[PDB]
């Protein structure tokens, strides 16, 4: 059945497959009672699957009167999507409608986390907030992105910056988004799931260092017309999500403002956000924060507090996975066309890590596969970080 | 002493003379304890107050180690500060910093309500929130503009339309900043003392038109070099204003995100915005609210909640005060070079107005001076709202 996770006090996670055909548009109208739908995404998505959706969503708005509307709106691909200019141009659509989007309004994010922190974001401020939910269509997004309420934009200085953290009102986990998820981005969202993992069971992690090669070969294999790219492995595969998707929520319930433990949720976003600020748009997230888990398993290390046993099974597993492990990997070299990240430009990003306390760097450690080493990020000098970075 | 009020459950309002100068600098380093702090304001107040502020700052940071630094920055006057470039630019300036402000950051909002919207929106926002400090130094921002919570900034189509509710962690309502407050700013800021009392109570209401006169001349009445333009009627001043102060902490506390009870504090903002949207800059925001009211006075007759007598007793309190009460005013004419308010161009901005529940748009309906007709607004029927727009 219909897998729900709490979160914040409520029920607002709900996980299983072909949710979006059948139960979003009857859960929204609902439970999201409303007059004003406005369902954002980008073209790529849309085509696929807001048609279906407008139909669902006709279907039950025959129920009420006056019947509600869904107003649907939809931009350009890429992390280019989040800026200023582009949430304006949302809020300046919305205001414009006839008539304008009012309180009432209930935003429905249909993409991955661009679409996902951008919408959340809009809803955050927009007549100083109105209700969202997150359709995540990306595993990335699915086990990480629409889960916890974090949403922002990036300015010319960094990833993030400015932003708000607005909780979504309901979170659809559709598994068969999956189905035409292309390849890199089903490897590029793993990198949070081995994250979570690293970071909460030790347990966990094995099993997804087990389930490396039967969802990476099940990933790659070509699908046929009446088959799924997840058959034989369809529950492996709803754990592993499942287990990070729960874990946030533990970790994002106790701590929604990262006051403290909510750090943790950020292992290898530290050098990660570093790194990423300089090789966007043409290395995805998930892929910098893979190379900066290995950058901060090996401060770890460094300092004494991790294994280095740990450290190289870390690598293994996000190699195994096809998850870049070093600056120096080949791809991110042919596609980052150029681009270099000297220790200067790196540590000049990381002062600008919203976790920094004043000017101490802030750093999350593991001690162990699964364990951290404080239930929050811990101070670390910037010498220390500079030999890390060879 | 330091008439000190509490709002949302917090001893946030402290309001005494002479606050700026002593006290300030030395609160913020105790309760609001942080390694950077940035000082927001404009041209004209600043190059007044901030001098021997950075003086009570440096007095204070000599006892901390390593010492706290104050970034300072000032812009353009006018409501034209209130958008979104402005913001970025606030935003941009304080990332750019050396090293960057961080999450620790503690903004202090020194100016009227466009400062303080401003500010109060950019902590909101920024790495998804800091805290911040409201330093009022206009009558409007005293009484009404610096409590509440409530931030945002203005869009080509209408008043605060995109913003958040951000919470400052300190009010420092000082007086002595009135002694320096053009003519007009004390006037218009008197619209929304007098709203607050219609909308509460009548004693108060009475309260204010009796020291009409009074006050209305120690405005005006030219001051020497060593007296203050409030001797003799010192204290009736902080009367008028902590009643105001006081009863918005009240009605904010009991419904912050504007659930229900909030929307009272909206009385003659419905028509007051909407003419608002179309003759600023030109006219202030108390000047096309006391225009507001009036037509909102007249609705509430209109539709029998409220008595004609009540209705033109609004007028002569607003009157008294210097206060428009009529797009037709003179001055609101001369001031106004061209511009007109259509019926249509009007009702086309209330349809923008963040109360509207749907389509169905709702306005604050007094049955009497100092009594509301419900705990909220009003839904109003369009046909309706035109007749009292003649
Ligand atoms: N605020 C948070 O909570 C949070 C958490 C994690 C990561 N992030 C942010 O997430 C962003 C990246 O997220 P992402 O990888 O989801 O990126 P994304 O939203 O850019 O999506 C990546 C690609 O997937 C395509 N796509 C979407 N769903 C698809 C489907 N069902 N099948 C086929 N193609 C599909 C899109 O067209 C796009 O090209 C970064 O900006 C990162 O900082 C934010
Ligand atoms: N969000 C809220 O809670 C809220 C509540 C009320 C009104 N408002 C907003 O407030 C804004 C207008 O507020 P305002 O009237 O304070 O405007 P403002 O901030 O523009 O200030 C008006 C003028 O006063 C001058 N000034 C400031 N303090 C002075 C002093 N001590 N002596 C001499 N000159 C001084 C400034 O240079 C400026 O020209 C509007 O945009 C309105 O929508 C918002
Ligand atoms: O608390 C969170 O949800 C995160 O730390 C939020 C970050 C984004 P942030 O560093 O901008 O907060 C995300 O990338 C990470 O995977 C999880
Ligand atoms: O709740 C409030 O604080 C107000 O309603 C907030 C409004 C601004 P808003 O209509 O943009 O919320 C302000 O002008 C009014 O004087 C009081
Ligand atoms: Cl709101
Ligand atoms: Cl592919
Ligand atoms: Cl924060
Ligand atoms: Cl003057
Ligand atoms: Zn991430
Ligand atoms: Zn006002």
């Amino acid at each position: 059945n219909p897998t729900k996770i709490s979160i914040l006090g409520r029920e607002s996670i709900i996980a299983d497959f072909g949710l979006w055909r059948n139960y979003v548009a009857k859960d929204l109208i609902s439970d999201c009672s409303s007059t004003t739908y406005v369902l954002v995404t980008d073209t790529n998505i849309g085509s696929i699957y807001t048609p279906s959706f407008e139909e669902a969503f006709r279907k039950r708005a025959a129920e009420i009167t006056p019947s509600p509307r869904l107003l649907i709106y939809n931009r350009p691909p890429g992390e280019v999507s989040k800026s200023r200019q582009t949430k304006a141009d949302i809020e300046d659509w919305m205001l414009s409608q006839n008539p304008p989007c009012g309180r009432d309004t209930v935003v429905i994010a249909l993409g991955g986390g661009v679409i996902g922190d951008l919408t959340g974001f809009v809803a955050s401020t927009y007549m100083r907030g109105v209700r969202y939910v997150q359709v995540p269509t990306t595993l990335l997004a699915m086990v990480d992105s629409s889960i916890g309420g974090k949403t922002a934009i990036d300015t010319p200085l960094g990833k993030n910056l400015i932003g708000a953290i607005w909780q979504p009102t309901k979170i659809y986990i559709d598994l068969e988004f999956l189905e035409t998820l292309p390849v890199r981005e089903f490897i590029n969202g793993m990198a949070e799931v081995i994250k979570t993992a690293a970071i909460s069971s030790e347990e966990e992690f094995t099993a997804l260092e087990e389930n490396a090669e039967t969802i990476l070969k099940a990933v790659r294999r070509e699908v046929t017309p009446g088959e799924h790219r997840f058959e034989g492995t369809e529950e492996i595969l709803k754990a592993r999500i499942l287990a990070s998707a729960r874990h946030k929520a533990y970790v994002v319930s106790a701590d929604e403002r990262e006051g403290g433990l909510r750090n943790l949720l950020n292992w290898g976003h530290s050098i990660g956000h570093a790194i990423e600020a300089i090789l966007t748009p043409q290395i995805l997230h998930g892929e910098c924060v893979a190379i900066g888990m290995v950058k901060e398993a090996e401060l770890a290390r460094h300092l004494g507090i991790l294994k280095g046993v740990a450290v190289s099974r870390i690598v293994k597993c996000l190699a195994a996975y096809g998850l870049p492990t070093s600056l120096k990997d080949a791809r991110i070299r042919k596609l980052t066309a150029g681009k270099h990240c000297s220790v200067d430009q790196l540590m000049f990003n990381m002062a600008l890590d919203k976790k920094n306390d004043g000017p101490k760097k802030k750093i999350v450690l593991l001690s162990a596969i699964g364990t951290p080493y404080e239930t929050r990020a811990s101070v670390v000098a910037n010498e220390d970080i500079r030999v890390v970075l060879a």
